[PDB]
């Protein structure tokens, strides 16, 4: 799994944090990206 601070992907990279956030920099920026 991707921990917070690590780059997740919307579909194919489940996070060990809540939702896969800021995964794509085009959505804003890749801050925690998980």
């Amino acid at each position: 799994c991707k921990p917070k601070g690590a780059p997740c992907s919307p579909l194919m990279y489940p996070c060990c944090t809540g939702p896969c956030t800021f995964k794509e920099n085009e959505n804003g920026n890749t801050v925690k990206r998980c």
